């Protein structure tokens, strides 16, 4: 499902190694590392992204994004 | 053959770790890692991509992509 | 702890592959490899990050970090 | 040798991993991974390269590139 | 030391994987594979670096670099 569609509100590396974003009020983690990058250049360019998922509330994982 | 020539609309990084563009309203993945970021930085500076592979219908595969 | 929130000031790269930040007025180190493009490029943009870590008093290490 | 000197016309990712680049009217094509987002970087800012090789005439390949 | 201090005049990858930069009219290389995107993003934005290492002649290693 897509679970939030907006601008990235803030991004966060964790300790774990892990990566969060925060969307449409809701945060989510993926631990897919070469999201890392493509996630900060979207949210510094201000692109809207999609976050897909089965589990859509906020702390759940994703290992799927649209860029705009 | 040149399946599609034009700015990327949107991209995708899929489940399955493949990443999908749209060009001239057709959509395409490749599964090449190399090829996520150079089509990302495509994708935010509108650079003009044309898309290469044998099979052209939107859902194809490619691995082969000129960027000006 | 939030240990600094403000622009990098200036970022290091150490000759143990290490990589330090300056965040108001401190300093902050990290052996993450992945934040060292994902700090650079805050750094440029003057986008504000958050150093996240128990030990907060300059010259000690995190491994977690918000960027804003 | 300095086999060319200008700005990057084009740049295409080939199906075998390969990365090419077209300078003053010659291809040139690289197997170093490493360069691929740097090459792309140039080509985006317009900064002038020059490729260096031993083989110098078009479709020869090369590993070594100055930027500016 | 503080070896140089100024903006990259020119960055160059190395046959060997090594790359080198130019700055204040001396070369340095190092071989630190991380230290590649970081220099040349460095080089692209115009700023300030400064190399340090205990050999500061032109044509001398380094590893380690303040980014300002
Ligand atoms: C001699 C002719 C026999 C049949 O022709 C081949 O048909 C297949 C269709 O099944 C074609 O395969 C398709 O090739 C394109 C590229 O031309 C795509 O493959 C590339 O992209 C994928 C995904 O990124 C992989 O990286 C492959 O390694 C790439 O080559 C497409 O996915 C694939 O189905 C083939 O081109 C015809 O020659
Ligand atoms: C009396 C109480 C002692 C037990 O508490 C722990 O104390 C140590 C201090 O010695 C704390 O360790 C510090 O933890 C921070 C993060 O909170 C830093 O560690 C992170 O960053 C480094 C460098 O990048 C490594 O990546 C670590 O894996 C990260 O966790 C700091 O460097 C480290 O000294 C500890 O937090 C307390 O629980
Ligand atoms: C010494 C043997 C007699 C002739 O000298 C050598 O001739 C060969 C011609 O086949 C030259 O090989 C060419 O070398 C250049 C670099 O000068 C290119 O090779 C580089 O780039 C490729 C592709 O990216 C690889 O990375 C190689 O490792 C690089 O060295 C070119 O592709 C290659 O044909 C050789 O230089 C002469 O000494
Ligand atoms: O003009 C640059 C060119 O770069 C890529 O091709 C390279 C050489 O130009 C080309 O001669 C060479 O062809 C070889 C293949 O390497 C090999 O895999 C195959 O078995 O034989 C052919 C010769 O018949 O390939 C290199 C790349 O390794 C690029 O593929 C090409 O489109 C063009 O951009
Ligand atoms: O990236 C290349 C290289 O950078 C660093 O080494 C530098 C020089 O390459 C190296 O020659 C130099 O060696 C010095 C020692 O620092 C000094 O202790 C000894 O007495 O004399 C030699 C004289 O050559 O060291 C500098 C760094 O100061 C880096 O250390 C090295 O690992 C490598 O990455
Ligand atoms: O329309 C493009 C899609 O690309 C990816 O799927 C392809 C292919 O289309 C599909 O039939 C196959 O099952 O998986 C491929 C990837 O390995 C994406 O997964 C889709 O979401 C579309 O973007
Ligand atoms: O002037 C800097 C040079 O860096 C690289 O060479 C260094 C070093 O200068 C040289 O003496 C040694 O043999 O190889 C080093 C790299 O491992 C480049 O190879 C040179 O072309 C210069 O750029």
């Amino acid at each position: 499902a897509d679970c939030a569609k907006g601008k990235i509100e803030f991004s966060k590396y964790n300790e774990d190694n892990t990566f969060t974003v925060k969307v449409s009020g809701r945060e989510y983690w993926t631990n897919r590392w070469n999201l890392q990058p493509l996630l900060q250049s979207a949210q510094l360019t201000g692109m809207t992204v999609t976050i897909i998922s089965n589990t859509c509330s906020s702390g759940s994982g994703f290992a799927e994004v649209q860029f705009n």
